[PDB]
Order: structure tokens, then sequence, then C-alpha cells
């Protein structure tokens, strides 16, 4: 019943390494719940435990030979962030306004206290249109 | 244990907006148990809760600029359907016998009496050959 | 609590149909408990239920005129394994250095005694160079 969740959604990105994506956590379909916390651009984790975790990232052209989505872990103990998740394609067409989503999703062992982000290849290619587009979510097992 | 729980899988698609595809429920792989019921084209959520939707969708050429899918959401108060889940890429290759699947999946808070639905840009594109390329399900977390 | 649940990551691919891929199971982030046996390149199912399960294959290049991943199913009772979840591209780049990944996951109801592979169109062209970019998964709902 209880099991820690959260439900992120893309928001237009403020200006700032793969740069870390930042969210909508509360409004339209985005939510946190059960002490999932969405803070400071990290879902941190409340409870150890297996962890269902996904993002898609639809990315649109307006020059990269690729786009990359990674779903990263910091730990506290940890001075390296932790890869979890990888989706890299190469860009084929020229120009232009090409679009396309990238999706991940995958179980992980999580501790209490571990930070996860999206982090991104260009910031400026990712489509912030659309709360369905683009998001980012974790839930207990 | 009795949690709401269905995938579904593909058929040939009876001619008839987005246009909504329908699905096979209890043959081969496909099964809805646990109070939900496909119905109408719709997977109707049976108890409130949080959801873990998905579709893949596997579409192939034989003139599109892209291909969609958008999983929707009718709740009974609501005049206006909720896009969900959105996966839109842009076509490249030019004739062709090009294939290729899109892929979605996230947690959704769902209402009792909630209808689900999976919408694409073009039905004739769709994949119906066989139900291990294109299916949709959802299951109470 | 204790359900069977993996994650396993991917490793270099020992030379051997579209072939059957080999997974790390215990190193890094990969992981086997609660039952769950990874064995002969089978994830083997301990207990009947519903399981989610799901894989990413990456492809890079370095010829093909698609890409392939398939999760099957080997049942003690059937002569034939059952295609559960299919994810064919065609490709469309000459050349290359491409790269593109191929992510499925659907929920399947399961025998104990099931076995679960992942199979590939080309094992060649399957990036095992990182645990985040390729790796198969799954667990009792």
């Amino acid at each position: 019943g209880d099991k820690p969740r959260a439900h992120l959604t893309v928001v237009r990105q403020t200006p700032t390494q793969f740069p870390a994506l930042h969210w909508e956590h509360e409004l339209g379909l985005a939510f946190t719940k059960n002490r999932m916390n969405y803070t400071n651009k990290f879902l941190l984790i409340p409870e150890s435990g297996d962890y269902f975790i996904y993002s898609q990232v639809t990315f649109r052209g307006m020059k990269p030979d690729s786009i990359t989505v990674v779903i990263t872990k910091v730990t506290d103990s940890y001075p390296e962030p932790t890869q979890l998740l990888m989706g890299t394609k190469s860009v084929s067409e020229v120009g232009s306004n090409w679009f396309q989503p990238i999706y991940l999703g995958a179980m992980f062992s999580l501790q209490e206290g571990d930070k996860l982000m999206v982090n991104v290849s260009d910031i400026s290619l990712v489509d912030y249109t659309k709360e369905d587009k683009t998001f980012f979510g974790a839930f207990l097992l």
C-alpha cells in the first residue's frame, strides 16, 4: 500500500558534464508519495529496497552525432555516481526537425538516502512541451 | 495477490482523430484478471490505485512524416481525455519496408471507473501480425 | 518482500537460430534473489505467478538490414519455445558506427520451472561494454 512512489514530468529547463534534468513533481500527472522526496533535482529514496526505475526523454532537433539519456544514482558513502541505465542513439538525419524518444526502465536495489537523477547529452534537444513525452519515475516493488 | 492485471495483444484492426486500437484479451499470451475488464476497446479500471501501464506498437511501412503512440485515460467526470504517455518518432527513410517499435510505460494514479486506450497516428502502419510485437498492459502496483 | 527478482547485465559474449545471450548475474548492478536462479543462460522461474519481464539490448554497427531482440519462454511440457516479446527495427544508415537500443518489457503469467532467455539477430552487433546499456530482468509482481 504505502510504498514510496513518484512519477515526475518534464518542464522547460532553466539554463545552466551530462547536465541533470529538473522536473515537475506535483502538477498534472506528476506526484510524489509515501516518503518519496523530490528535492534539488534528485529523487531521494526513503527506504532500502528494490525499486523499478524508468524515464523517457523525447529529443527533437534544433549538429548532434548522438543523443543519450542516463539514469544515475548518487550514494552518500560513494564519491562517484553510478550509472544504472543508459539509452544512447546515433542520430542519422541531417537538419532537422527530427524527433525521437529514448525510453529506459529496470529494477535496482537501492539504499535509504540514495538519490536518483536523469542526465542528458544535450539539454537544448529535450522536448519539454508536454508532460506525456518526457518523464521520470520510480516505485518500491 | 488479487490485483487487477491485464496484458493485451494486437489483432488485425477492423476498418473505421488518432484512432484507438482494439486488442486480443484472452487468446495466446493475452489475459485479464482480478476484475480488470477489457470492454469496447477500453481497459476498465476496477479499483482506485497506482497502476503501471505500458504499450509497444510496432509500426511498419506500406508517405508518413512521423508515427505516434498515445496512451489515453477517459474519466467519467471529465469531458476531455487525458494523454498519459506519448511516443512520437519522425520517420527518416523513404519508401519503404521500414519497421520500428515505439515502447512506453509509466506509473499513474487511476480512479475506479477510469478507461484506458491506446491511440495511433496511422492504423494502417501498425504491425498486427504477432502477439509479441504490439501489446498493451496494466497492473495495480 | 521475498518475491523472486533478478536484474542481469551484459558481458562479452563467448563465440557460438537467433542465438541466446548470456549474462552477468552477481557483479556490479546484477543480482538474483528470492529463489530466482540464473543457470545455463536461462532465468529459471521458481514460483508460478505473474512477472514483469524486461530487456534492453544496445546494438552498434561493425551489412544488417535489421536488428531484433526476442524474449523467449521455454516450458518443460512444451516442445516449442514461446516468443513473449519482440523488438525489431530496420537499420537505415549505411556504414557505420551507428548505435541504438531496443527496449521491451511486459507482464506474463509464468509457471514454476519456466525458463526465460533473450535472443538476438546478430550477437556481434550487441554492445557488451557497459552494464547500463544491455540488460535483462524479471520480478514477481
